[PDB]
């Protein structure tokens, strides 16, 4: 008897992000997983990933160059921060 | 008997993002997974991924160049932040 | 007996995004997965992905160039943030 | 007996996005998946994907050039954020 | 008898991020895991990961260069910090 | 009889991040793990990870160069710090 009870009774106005999981039981491999449930990615950069079997195997001249030079701006007043009866403001 | 009960009773006006999962049981491979349930990606860059089997195998001259130089702006006052009875404002 | 009950009773006006999953049981391959349920992608860039088997196998001269230089702007006051009885405003 | 009950009783005027899934059981391949259920993609760019078997196999001179330089603007006051009894306004 | 009870009774308007998990039982491989439940990644950079079996095996001349030089700014007043009855403001 | 009870009764408006886990029972490999539950990564850089079996095996001349020189700024007034009845402000 696996019984899970979450926030069963709520009187009022709560701000919430419920996450409930119940389980009863050649290069990169994954299995039976829960990923990114509430994941938040901002300005995420992947350049060279899982290129392959035998990549650049013989006589490979390679010049790699990452030039991260940008007037970039990110302004998040509430990230994954539920809020009740409040005042949120990005004043810019 | 697998019983899961979530937010069964709500009196009022809550702001919510419910996520409930119940389970009763050549280069990149995945299986039996839950991904991106509420995932939020902003300004995400993948350049060279899973190129293939034998990519650039023989005598490969390669010049790779990433020039991330941009007047880019991202303004999110409430990301995955449910809010009840409040004031949200992006004043720009 | 797999019983799942979510938000069964609601008195009032809640703002919600319900997500409920019940399960009773050559380069890139995937199987039996749930993806992008509420995924939100903004300004997402993939340049070179899964090119193929034997891509650029012999004597390949390659010049790759990413020039991300743009006056781009993204303004989202409420992303995946349900809101009840509130005031949301993008004032720009 | 797989019984799933969601939002069975609603008294009032809630704003909601219900998502319920019940399951009782050469380069890129996928199977038995649920994708893009509520996915929201904004300004998403794929340049070179799944080119094919043996693409650019012999003596290939390639110049690739991405020039992302645009006065582009995206303004969404409520993305996947259901809202009841509120005031949403994109004032620009 | 595995009984889990979380926030069963709420009188008022709390701001919360509930996370409840109940379990009753060639290069990189993973299995049976829960990842990114509420993970928040900001300005995360992966350059060379899982290149492959036999990458640069013979006579490989490689010049790698990361130049992280950017006027980048990130301003988050509330990251994973739920807040009730308060005033949050990014004044810039 | 494994009984777990968390925050069962709440009178008022607390700000909380509940995390409850109940368990009743070729290069890098992992199994049966919970990771990133509330993990927050800011300005995290991985350059050369899991390159592969036999990477740079014979006669490899390699020049690696990381130049982290950026006018980067990160301002988070509340990271994983729930707050009730308070005033949070990033004044810049």
């Amino acid at each position: 008897p696996l019984m899970v009870k979450v926030l069963d009774a709520v009187r009022g106005s709560p701000a919430i992000n419920v996450a409930v999981h119940v389980f009863r039981k050649g290069l990169t491999t994954e299995e039976e997983f829960v990923e990114g449930i509430y994941k938040v990615e901002i300005d995420t950069k992947s350049y060279w990933k899982a290129l392959g079997i035998s990549p650049f195997h013989e006589h490979a001249e390679v010049v790699f160059t990452a030039n991260d030079s940008g007037p970039r701006r990110y302004t998040i007043a509430a990230l994954l921060s539920p809020y009740s009866y409040s005042t949120t403001a990005v004043i810019t």
